[PDB]
Order: structure tokens, then C-alpha cells, then sequence
DNA sequence: TTTTTTTTTTTTTTTTTTTTTTTTTTTTTTTTTTTTTTTTTTTTTTTTTTTTTTTTTTTTTTTTTTTTTTTTTTTTTTTTTTTTTTTTTTTTTTTTTTTTTTTTTTTTTTTTTTTTTT
């Protein structure tokens, strides 16, 4: 409600947050985009992998879990944008 | 208000690589054919007393050609070296034991929908 009420202060705070995010992004290591597992294309990755939507590394995670039951428990609750799961045996 | 620069994913189809279906050659495997072993009995072979006329060894002496013999010069034998094979320490790898962590499959039964063939 406060953000909707105060446009100028909200814009100033958003500018500060964007500057902080840019400062965080500048220091990261150089990299390149990577294909991710998807419905239309699998990219030759395992069936057990439950990959994420984010194509950029440094904004994605891989959770190495112990089995298929733990894999399902972690896959049900996660963030599909960043987090991926690869259940071992 | 019109007009100008740049950015990427698509019209893409062709080159490279990968994956997936194939069928010549040395190593297994089932068959027939030839080496082994145990019984019957069977004429047949073979073990053992008696007699007998034989034909080769032992009295005695003879010689000659194999046994004496010495010596030259070869040539098999032995020495060193190195290579090839055999054989045994050494190491590596794999399997089994019993409590732990993880998973993965094949079929019945009915009813309805896709998904190919005719």
C-alpha cells in the first residue's frame, strides 16, 4: 500500500536496488548461456534430471539428492526458475 | 509527426557427425564312428610224468689274424659370451561374508480413447 501511495520514493528505492543488483552482477565471472532440459527439447540429458528454466549459469542451482523418493519430495517444493534436481541412487 | 539505425529468430537447407541396422571369420556344440572292458563255452590249447636215441662239450694239439704296439695330426671337446625359454616373487584385480544406502520390472481383469492398416 505504501509503495502504491508513494511513487517517487518507490522509484528512488527501486533505483537503489537496481544499482546494487548491477554491482552484484558486474563482479561475476564471465560465462555463456547453456541449453536446459525442456518439453520440446531434452538436449541429451538424463531422464532423472528435473532441470530449470533459467538458461544462464550463475543464476541456477543443482541439488544432488540421495534417491528417487527424496527427489520427488524436493521436486514438488522448489523454484522451477533456478533450482534443478538430479536424484542419485 | 514522420522518418532512420540496429538487433535477433526465423524462411531455414546443406555439411559434419553420430546412431542404428547389418552379415565373414574362429570358437562351440551334437552326431556318428571307432577304441576299451566283462561274461559263456568251446574246441582247443597247454601243464606235467615216463622212455628214448641223439649231437654238442670237453681229454689233447695246431696256427694266424685279430691283439699287441708308437706316434702324427687331426677335431671333437671345452671355454666364454650372448640369446631364448622356463619358472617363480610380486603386484593387481575380483569375489564372498553381514548390516546399511538406493532403486527397477512382467502379467490379469474392463472400458474408453488414440493410432495404424484395409
Amino acid at each position: 500500500e505504501y509503495l502504491l501511495e508513494n511513487p517517487t520514493d518507490a522509484k528512488i528505492v527501486v533505483g537503489k536496488i537496481i544499482d546494487a543488483a548491477r554491482a552484484r552482477e558486474a563482479a561475476r565471472r564471465a560465462r555463456e548461456m547453456t541449453r536446459r532440459k525442456g518439453a520440446l527439447d531434452l538436449a541429451g540429458l538424463p531422464g532423472k534430471l528435473a532441470d530449470c528454466q533459467e538458461r544462464d549459469p550463475a543464476l541456477s542451482e543443482l541439488y544432488l539428492v540421495e534417491g528417487d523418493s527424496a527427489g520427488g519430495s524436493a521436486k514438488q517444493g522448489r523454484n522451477r526458475k533456478n533450482q534443478a534436481i538430479l536424484p542419485l541412487k
